[PDB]
């Protein structure tokens, strides 16, 4: 009825931490480190989107993220040219920050926009109010990175349950085209579009940095 | 052992810091040389606040008022390299900010978010309270935990150095704990203001010196 910080939840977050500063330290010395974060409303699906990338695993039941986490993955990058062209592929390694969309946990959360180089924000195909919150997280994202147009994906999440969509697909690709976005509908259960959202956001990632 | 999550008023009151310090970090990124980031750490109540209060604007307030999880303040201020046999190179321009942290648990992961934007850290306890001097030790075996820097920077403040009645930290236990860990220490006072620019300005040329070699 009453719920406070427990011990354990904190314990849980300042080990997240120590293994962060712990991936910090020794890349100061595989090849590049591409960070990003996912963010949006509280069950849309954002653990559900990276562990079945990582892993190619879906679990139903909804275990709650406690503040904040992440996963990494080794991947290739191979930088995709005009029309149909890619390019070498060097190594790249991702850390892949996961947050809790819970408000109690906004401020803690919003603190770790910093250290991402791009966005996914995912809203519930099946929640019209994750839908329109959309608008909120994305203008967060705009007052709270690094960089002063973020690079951002959206995604449309719980592609595979159909019989419960409510969002409309043309208003959500309408919302995308007014801002310049990158829109995917994804499904954590079946790994429908998950890879090619999130490779889209690391071609958005690595071709920004090579116009310095 | 029942820590309230943040009230809707202390989190607008964070979002805000993280609002500004989001607005200053931008500008950096793009006037002045070097942006420098210290962060105050230790128990609640050793006189964090105070001590940064004192240093940017020679002021002293009497009333606790404990940090709401996170802030900073800011001050330009001129460096100059010491060099061989008092060598004093060009004044460079440094804008610093400095984090102060909340020292209750409650947000003991909120404050331990920000190590990663230190390059340095004054690492407080009170004289008055020999508590305070007895967690140096974790707060030391945290910041090397956490800090994103192999052997970070550290400078220890012994504050209160003003309330010599209520003094009951010995001296030569202190000197001895700053020894054992190779790291500077200054009895300060943020009252009057004794040793407090001596010790952040000991702390800005640790990094200075860290950065040059690099
Ligand atoms: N059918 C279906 N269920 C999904 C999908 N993605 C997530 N779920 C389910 O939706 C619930 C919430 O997913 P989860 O990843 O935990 O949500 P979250 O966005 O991380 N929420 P929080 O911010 O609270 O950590 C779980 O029951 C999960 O099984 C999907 O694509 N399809
Ligand atoms: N005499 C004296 N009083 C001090 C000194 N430093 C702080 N105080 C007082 O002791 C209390 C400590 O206040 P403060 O700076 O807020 O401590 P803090 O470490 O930032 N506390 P918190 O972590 O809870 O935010 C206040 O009442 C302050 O006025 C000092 O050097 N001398
Ligand atoms: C412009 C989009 C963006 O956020 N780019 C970006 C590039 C590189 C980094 S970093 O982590 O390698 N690094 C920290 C300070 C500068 C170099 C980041 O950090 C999020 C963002
Ligand atoms: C090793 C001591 C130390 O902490 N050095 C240091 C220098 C510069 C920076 S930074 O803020 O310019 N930066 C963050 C991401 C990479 C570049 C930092 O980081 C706090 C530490
Ligand atoms: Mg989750
Ligand atoms: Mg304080």
């Amino acid at each position: 009825h009453m719920s406070f910080l427990t011990e354990e939840e904190q314990e849980a977050i300042m080990k997240v931490l120590q293994r962060d500063a712990a991936l910090k330290r020794a890349e100061e010395e595989y090849d590049y480190l591409i960070k990003f974060l996912a963010l949006g409303d509280s069950g849309v699906g954002k653990t559900s989107v990276l562990y079945q990338y990582t892993d190619g695993k879906f679990n139903s039941k909804f275990i709650t993220t406690v503040g904040i986490d992440f996963r990494e993955k080794r991947v290739v990058y191979r930088a995709s040219g005009p029309d149909g062209a890619t390019g070498r592929g060097q190594r790249i390694h991702l850390q892949l920050w996961d947050t809790a969309g819970l408000e109690r946990f906004r401020s803690l959360t919003t603190a770790f926009f910093r250290d991402a180089m791009g966005f996914l924000l995912l809203f519930d195909l099946t929640n019209e109010q994750s839908f329109l919150n959309v608008r909120n997280w994305i203008s967060q994202l705009q007052m709270h990175a690094y960089c002063e147009n973020p690079d951002i994906v959206l995604c449309g999440n719980k592609s595979d349950l159909e019989d419960q969509r409510v969002v409309k697909e043309e208003e959500a690709i309408a919302l995308a085209e007014k801002y310049g976005i990158p829109y995917f509908e994804t499904s954590a259960a079946n790994g429908t579009n998950i890879s090619q959202a999130i490779e889209m956001l690391l071609d958005l990632i690595m071709k920004r940095m090579e116009r310095s």
